[PDB]
This record gives structure tokens, C-alpha cells and sequence, in this order.
């Protein structure tokens, strides 16, 4: 056994020969650092008993345990393998207990399979009998993708483990963590996964969400595949240089999906096809959001709002944190500190702005005849709380308002209750969206106000290396009881269930509107319902750098609307950091400056009406807003097809191995390259320029760099922004709100490729109605340039914007001087103004009016 291929048989303690011998494993203390001294023997685990049986979907096999040591308790003697050839690109297999029903994730989107095996499979499945192994190969090149034969199958009631070899070290995914880099360190590394209230820092702990998806780029051809484990129990993922990955979980079942694609993007599309594509957001959510913990008073909030508005900051959304509430209790506001809250809501609305309020799951149990608290009374009446293990008594914990009960969002009735609470509150404060927080669920006491009983749920035979090392730390007892089951099994599903229930509530509170939901805790599929922010970061240069892979990873998980707290939540933010963070932050798909309690102000206009920071912030935010039709179309593609929004360079340039570990730059979709300065004191960035024609966004000039590392000069007022030749970018003159901005003239940026051609698209709908895509009430158009000719084609034309929108400017990059510019509408002509910069090779066509929704040909000569 090559030492990189050793599968650690002692994950639970310092390795000894005595434990090694008791477990029947192999002992060799002479490897390098982290090489397991004790590893599994070559035969051990399960064997296929009898023949595989063909089914309509695929096949089943009976696996029988080869007796061995009972290390982590009650082992499963007869295992059923059920394999389903679900589509040409998606293989599904599950290992279950043959004679006992086990917990299986009650996912809202994913349905059980009742089909016939798909035809024309891009993969082949090979089963070995003695001992059991499952292998999934790519048919085209027989590349082994999944191969369990590197280690055993382990299947005890509270310890399940399967490993797979990997075809490369190009592995991206898993969460929620601060991985610091984007390409996984396949050196010996364990990542624990269990939804936990913890700090995203340099420690690499489990965080707020649970994301088992990873994608592997096989080689420079782009061939890629992905793996998803459908399991909501505590677990860890062990990575090793074989290269190999081991999933180690403490309940449920091993329910695996293997996705094949021809590109990394297609793998993400295959994954999101299964778990659920992200919601199309409200167009205003794409705007800049402003927030802080503890304005303290409405007057303080109003003062921040008005200095930023006075600064002409693009600024769509104001968030109200727990200081709006009466003593930190849901569905109230402070009648003294926040007196006039409803009038302030009207002010926001009249300014073209939106209010997002924070809401917490945990509900104060402090209610009496003399001082009723409605949310609690109404919730008790309905019996929708999480119960202690007796199954009848609501579990009592402690969060912001003191002692609290916790809604059971897995109960359908709880969503009815939750909806009515929002209905009643909306009648008082007309908020536009909801920020759901602390929904892991988080508890200021461990378990409950009286702790948790010592038992196998609260104290299991094996605990993954989760922060603190106890499941119940800062959350509910594992034996707590809910509709979908015991907390042990469904803990990782609380934030997901809460997002589902909050979207249900939006059906009533915001009829036929998308609204906006921001969630802390997530599970696979939460993007269908909500955006995410990366939690309680810190105002440091490390945190600025770590933001990028975290953003890219959530785009793989199908939560493309993701970003950090710009400028850093904890700590006073240095001006230079916040300036660079705001430059970068204008390009996070979710863009919010948020600040923790008590720290110095970090809202852009607090640095000075004339400061370099405010000026730069406004500049790059005006650029973000200009490119909102482009961003919005990318979200339309993420919603309808499953594309990423913030995208790794390698997803576009996978043929180029120099892009495989790039995590300090990213793309918006296929065509905009963002290069932030990420280092203190720096006015330069060491950057990678991919294999394409690139144009400086502001000047339009073609860079001379192609396929190489560069020192990009980026003074304190700049971030690198380049447009990819070959792409057409729809724009819209910006305003301080998207309400206003959406009524402005549009533009096209045509960045020509080496062949003087370019292509693009634009999606347009009302920007807020739910179902516009499903119901085909939208405009979709395509732009193509092939020497001397721009064509605007209309493929879907069932929405006409009432604001007479039209492209009134076309900027062509990398062009020779255009002459005789003709504009035809269905072949019918019809002279635009043409301005030309011979040094830069930029033409701008103005005095033109291409109505959104109409087909045109713009023609020119040279
Ligand atoms: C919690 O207990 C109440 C009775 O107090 C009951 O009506 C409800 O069904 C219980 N919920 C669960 C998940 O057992
Ligand atoms: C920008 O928005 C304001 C409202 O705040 C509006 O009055 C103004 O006319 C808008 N700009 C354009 C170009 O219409
Ligand atoms: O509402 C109080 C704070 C917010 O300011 C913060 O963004 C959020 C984090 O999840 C925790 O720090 C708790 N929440």
C-alpha cells in the first residue's frame, strides 16, 4: 500500500498498535507527517451476497458484513445497495439497512426516482463482489471517477464511512468553511460539517451551513464530475494525497449522487438540476445593501441613511438589525428608540429604497395575562415548538430576549403560524425582505436551560472534529423532537426548513413577488429560497482574501447571491482595508456593508463627504449598477439552467492549468474579470490574465497581456476590471436605486475577439414578479457581431417594459474605424453619431434608438 492510499483506521484517538490490533487493521508508523500509522487492511468490510438484480432503474445488490470489531457500536449486518441510472449524466446509489428503515433526508425538491434506467449513459458502473467496491467510470475515456475500493465500507448505526479515489487534485467544494484557498489542499485534511454558530476565521471549523457537494476538474479538456452525499447528520470529509476523499457520518444513510459534465459549469448545472436551482432574485436585491448591528436608535439609522443618500451612493437596501425590536423580541419594534419606524419605512420607499428586517427563530417565552407576547401565545396555541425528548414539552433555551422556545419549521402548521406573525408585523412596519439569522439553530446555552441527558444521541460513540467536540454545543439537545425527526438527524436542516417556511410566508405577505430572504444557516438546496452571507468576519486583510473562495464555493452550491460583510463585521476597520474591501465588494453578487456592535462607523459616507473611500466606493458601485442588466441575466441563467454567477477563472479557462488554483480573482459570468488589491500597503496586484483578448473596462483599451501572470498597477482608487473579447455586455445608465435605474437608457459593450466577433444576451422582465420565467413573461434577446454587422435577435418576447427602454449607445472595443453606420429594423432603413478613438481602437455609436424587444441589424464598413 502506497502510504498516500492508506485509509486511517484510528480517526478517534492518538494511534496505538494495541487499538490497531483490536480493530484488525495494519500498523506501520514509518510514513511522513499525517500518514496514518494505523490503516484498514485490504479485505475487511462487506461482500456482495449472491447475484445483482436488474431493476427498471438500475440494479440492487445484497451486501453482507464480514464480521469484524464493533468499534463505534451497533453494526449493520445486511446492507442493500440500490443503484439508479437516473439520467445520462447523473448516477444515484444508496446503501441502506436491508431489514430496518433508517433516517433519510426529507428534501423538499429532490424526489424519489420512478423511472427506467436512462439511455446513452456517459458513465459506466462496475461492482466488485469480494470485497464490495463501487466504481463509476467515464465511458469516453474510461477515466475512473468514483472508486470505493481504496477503503472499506463501514456501516454501523452511528458510524458510516465510504471513501473514493479521485482522478485529480483539482477539487473544489464542501462547506460551510473558511478554506482560505479555493482549490482543496488534498494533503491530509479533515473538514467537519455540522451547522454551528461559530466564527469564520483561520481555524477551519465547521460553520453555519452544511454542503457536501464537491466538483473535480479531471484534466485540461474540461471534463469534470461532481459528488453529492444526501445526508444531514454530523460528518467529516477526509482528504488525502492519494488523491482520495472519505465521507464519515454518524447517522442516516449513504445516499450518493455522481454527476458528469463536459465542463465544470455543466457539473454545477447537473448538481443544481437535482437539488434545485437558485431563485431569481428581486432586481433590487442586486443593489448595494447597508447595515449595522446597533444603530441604537432610529435617529442614528436615519442619520446614516441620509449621509449616504446625500453622497449619491448607489444604495438600494437598508437592513434593520435586532436594535429595532422591543428588547430583542421578534415582531415588535422599540416604541421609544424606534418611535416613528413606520414613517421611516415610507421615507425609504419614497427614496426608491427597500427595508430588510432581521428576524430570529427563537421566540421569547415571557408572556403573561398582564403583558402578553402574541408570537409566543399564538405559537403555543398552535403547538408548533421543538419539543424536548419526552415529545410533549417545548424545549427551552436562551437567545437574545432571554429564555425562548424554538419553532419547528418542519411542521407545515409552523409555516401557517410564521406567516400570520409576518402578516401582523407587516401591517405595522412595511418591510420588503427578511434576514433570517441564528438559524442553525443557535442557542446561548448548550442543549437547553437544563442541559441534555447523557445518551447515544447527545453523546455518540464517534464525534467528528466539530468545534468544541459535542453536538449540542450552542444548539439544541440531539434528542429534541420535531416533525421530521430527532434533532440528531435533522439539525443540519433547521435553516433550510426555516428558509422554506419564510418563502411560504412571502406568498401571503408579498403576493406574487419574489421579495428577498437572507439566511445564515443553509443546507443543499437553500438557494432555491434564499441568499447567504458568510457570517461574522473581522476587519482584517486575511478576511478580505478569504471572502473570495467562500463566494465561489456558494456559487457551486447554488446560492449565487452570497458575499461577506464588506469592511468586516468585528473590529474597527482601517480606512485602506475598507476602501479595498468596498472596491472588491461592489462586485460580490450579494453586496452588503455590515458592521458589528459598538465598532466605529464603516458606512461609506462616514469616511468623509470628500474622502477617497467614498469617491471610490461610489465610482465602482456606479459600475456595478451599470452592469446590472448583465448581472441579472447571469442570475436568470443560474435560475433557469444552473450556471454560476461569481465564477472561478478555471470554469472558463480550464484548458489553462495556471487558472486551477486562482482564488484572488474571479469572474462575473463568462466575460468580466475582477482583480482586487488584496494586500496591505499595495498599489499593485500579482494577477493572472487568462487566454483571451482583454479590455480595460473604463478606457476600453486592449491589454497586451494574454495567458500570463502580471503585476497589475492598481493605485488606491482602482480595482482591476477587464472585459473578455468575444462577449457583448448589456448596460443601463445607473442611478442611486434600481427602481430609478431600470427606467434609464441601455447600452451595449461589444468586446471583439481576435476574429472581430462577439456574442451576448439580455434577459428582461418586471424584476420582481414570481413565476415570470415559468410563465414566460419575459424578454430574451441575443446580440451577435460578425465582421461589419451587429444583429439583435429576439428569442422570447412576452414582456414589454412600459418605460420605453432602448439601447441608445453602442461601444465597440478592439475595432478599426467604423464608417457608413446603418441601422435596419427588419431590413428596413431607417444616421447614428459615431465617435472614434484611433489610439484606443474604441468606437462609440450614439444618436441611436434600438427599442428593447425589437430585432435590428446595425451594419458598418471599414
Ligand atoms: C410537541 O408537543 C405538543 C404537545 O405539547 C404536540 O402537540 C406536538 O405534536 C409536539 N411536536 C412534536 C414534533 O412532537
Ligand atoms: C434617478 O432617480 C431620481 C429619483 O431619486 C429621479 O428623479 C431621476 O430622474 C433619476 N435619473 C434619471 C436619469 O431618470
Ligand atoms: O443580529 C445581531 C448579529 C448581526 O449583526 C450579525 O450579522 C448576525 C450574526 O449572525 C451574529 O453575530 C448575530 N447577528
Amino acid at each position: 500500500v502506497n502510504e498516500l492510499e492508506r485509509i486511517n483506521c484510528i480517526p478517534d484517538q492518538p494511534p496505538t498498535k494495541a487499538t490497531c490490533d483490536q480493530r484488525g487493521c495494519c500498523w506501520n508508523p514509518q510514513g511522513a507527517v499525517s500518514v496514518p500509522w494505523c490503516y484498514y487492511s485490504k479485505n475487511h468490510s462487506y461482500h456482495v451476497e449472491g447475484n445483482l438484480v436488474n431493476t427498471n432503474a438500475g440494479f440492487t445488490a445484497r451486501l453482507k458484513n464480514l464480521p469484524s470489531s464493533p468499534v463505534f457500536g451497533s453494526n449493520v449486518d445486511n446492507v442493500l445497495l440500490t443503484a439508479e441510472y437516473q439520467t445520462s449524466n447523473r448516477f444515484h446509489f444508496k446503501l441502506t439497512d436491508q431489514t430496518n428503515n433508517r433516517f433519510e433526508v426529507p428534501h423538499e425538491h429532490v424526489q424519489s426516482f420512478s423511472g427506467n434506467a436512462a439511455a446513452s449513459l456517459t458513465y459506466q458502473v462496475e461492482i466488485s463482489r469480494q470485497p464490495f467496491s463501487i466504481k463509476v467510470t467515464r465511458r469516453s475515456n474510461n477515466r475512473v471517477l468514483f472508486d470505493s475500493s481504496i477503503g472499506p465500507l463501514l456501516f454501523a448505526d452511528q458510524f458510516l464511512q465510504l471513501s473514493t479515489r479521485l482522478p485529480s487534485t483539482n477539487v473544489y467544494g464542501l462547506g460551510e468553511h473558511v478554506h482560505q484557498q479555493y482549490r482543496h489542499d488534498m494533503n491530509w485534511k479533515t473538514w467537519p460539517i455540522f451547522n454551528r454558530d461559530t466564527t469564520p476565521n483561520g481555524n477551519g471549523t465547521n460553520l453555519y451551513g452544511a454542503q457536501t457537494f464537491f466538483l473535480c476538474l479531471e484534466d485540461a479538456s474540461g471534463l469534470s464530475f461532481g459528488v453529492f452525499l444526501m445526508n444531514s447528520n454530523a460528518m467529516e470529509v477526509v482528504l488525502q494525497p492519494a488523491p482520495a476523499i472519505t465521507y464519515r457520518t454518524i447517522g442516516g444513510i449513504l445516499d450518493f449522487y455522481v454527476f458528469l459534465g463536459n465542463t465544470p459549469e455543466q457539473v454545477v448545472q447537473e448538481y443544481l438540476e437535482l437539488i434545485g436551482r437558485p431563485a431569481l432574485p428581486s432586481y433590487w436585491a442586486l443593489g448595494f445593501h447597508l447595515s449595522r448591528y446597533e444603530y441604537g436608535t432610529l435617529d442614528n439609522m436615519r442619520e446614516v441613511v441620509e449621509r449616504n443618500r446625500a453622497a449619491q451612493l448607489p444604495y438600494d437596501v437598508q437592513h434593520a438589525d435586532i436594535d429595532y425590536m422591543d428588547e430583542r423580541r421578534d415582531f415588535t419594534y422599540d416604541s421609544v428608540d424606534f418611535k416613528g419606524f413606520p414613517e421611516f419605512v415610507n421615507e425609504l420607499h419614497n427614496n426608491g429604497q427597500k427595508l430588510v428586517i432581521i428576524v430570529d427563530p427563537a421566540i421569547s417565552n415571557n408572556s403573561s395575562s398582564s403583558k402578553p407576547y402574541g408570537p409566543y401565545d399564538r405559537g403555543s396555541d398552535m403547538k408548533i415548538w421543538v419539543n424536548s425528548s419526552d415529545g410533549v414539552t417545548p424545549l427551552i433555551g436562551e437567545v437574545w430576549p432571554g429564555q425562548t422556545v424554538f419553532p419547528d419549521y418542519t411542521n407545515p402548521n409552523c409555516a401557517v403560524w410564521w406567516t400570520k406573525e409576518f402578516e401582523l408585523f407587516h401591517n405595522q412596519v412595511e418591510f420588503d425582505g427578511i434576514w433570517i439569522d441564528m438559524n442553525e439553530v443557535s442557542n446561548f446555552v448548550d442543549g437547553s436551560v437544563s442541559g441534555c441527558s447523557t445518551n447515544n444521541l447527545n453523546n455518540p460513540p464517534f464525534t467528528p472534529r466539530i468545534l468544541d467536540g459535542y453536538l449540542f454545543c450552542k444548539t439544541l439537545c440531539m434528542d429534541a423532537v420535531q416533525h421530521w425527526g430527532k434533532q440528531y438527524d435533522i439539525h443540519n436542516l433547521y435553516g433550510y426548513s426555516m428558509a422554506v417556511a419564510t418563502a411560504e410566508a412571502a406568498k401571503t405577505v408579498f403576493p406574487n413577488k419574489r421579495s428577498f430572504i437572507l439566511t445564515r444557516s443553509t443546507f443543499a438546496g437553500s438557494g432555491k429560497f434564499a441568499a447567504h452571507w458568510l457570517g461574522d468576519n473581522t476587519a482584517t486583510w486575511d478576511d478580505l482574501r478569504w471572502s473570495i473562495p467562500g463566494v465561489l464555493e456558494f456559487n457551486l452550491f447554488g446560492i449565487p447571491m452570497v458575499g461577506p460583510d464588506i469592511c468586516g463585521f468585528a473590529l474597527d476597520t482601517p480606512e485602506e482595508l475598507c476602501r479595498r474591501w468596498m472596491q472588491l465588494g461592489a462586485f460580490y453578487p450579494f453586496s452588503r456593508n455590515h458592521n458589528g456592535q459598538g465598532y466605529k462607523d464603516q458606512d461609506p459616507a462616514s469616511f468623509g463627504a470628500d474622502s477617497l473611500l467614498l469617491n471610490s466606493s461610489r465610482h465602482y458601485l456606479n459600475i456595478r449598477y451599470t452592469l446590472l442588466p448583465y448581472l441579472y441575466t447571469l442570475f436568470f441563467r443560474a435560475h433557469s439552467r444552473g450556471d454560476t454567477v461569481a465564477r472561478p477563472l478555471l470554469h472558463e479557462f480550464y484548458e489553462d492549468n495556471s487558472t486551477w488554483d486562482v482564488h484572488q480573482q474571479f469572474l462575473w459570468g463568462p466575460g468580466l474579470l475582477i482583480t482586487p488589491v488584496l494586500d496591505e500597503g499595495a498599489e499593485k496586484v500579482m494577477a493572472y490574465v487568462p487566454d483571451a483578448v482583454w479590455y480595460d473596462y473604463e478606457t476600453g483599451s486592449q491589454v497586451r497581456w494574454r495567458k500570463q501572470k502580471v503585476e497589475m498597477e492598481l493605485p488606491g482608487d482602482k480595482i482591476g476590471l477587464h472585459l473578455r473579447g468575444g462577449y457583448i455586455f448589456p448596460t443601463q445608465q445607473p442611478n442611486t436605486t434600481t427602481l430609478a435605474s431600470r427606467k434609464n437608457p441601455l447600452g451595449l459593450i461589444i468586446a471583439l475577439d481576435e476574429n472581430k466577433e462577439a456574442k451576448g444576451e439580455l434577459f428582461w422582465d418586471d424584476g420582481e414578479t414570481k413565476d415570470t420565467v415559468a410563465n414566460k413573461v419575459y424578454l430574451l434577446c441575443e446580440f451577435s457581431v460578425t465582421q461589419n454587422r451587429l444583429e439583435v435577435n429576439i428569442s422570447q418576447s412576452t414582456y414589454k417594459d412600459p418605460n420605453n427602454l432602448a439601447f441608445n449607445e453602442i461601444k465597440i472595443l478592439g475595432t478599426e474605424e467604423p464608417s457608413n453606420v446603418t441601422v435596419k429594423h427588419n431590413g428596413v432603413p431607417s444616421s447614428p453619431t459615431v465617435t472614434y478613438d484611433s489610439n484606443l481602437k474604441v468606437a462609440i455609436i450614439t444618436d441611436i434608438d434600438l427599442l428593447l424587444g425589437e430585432a435590428y441589424t446595425v451594419e458598418w464598413a471599414h
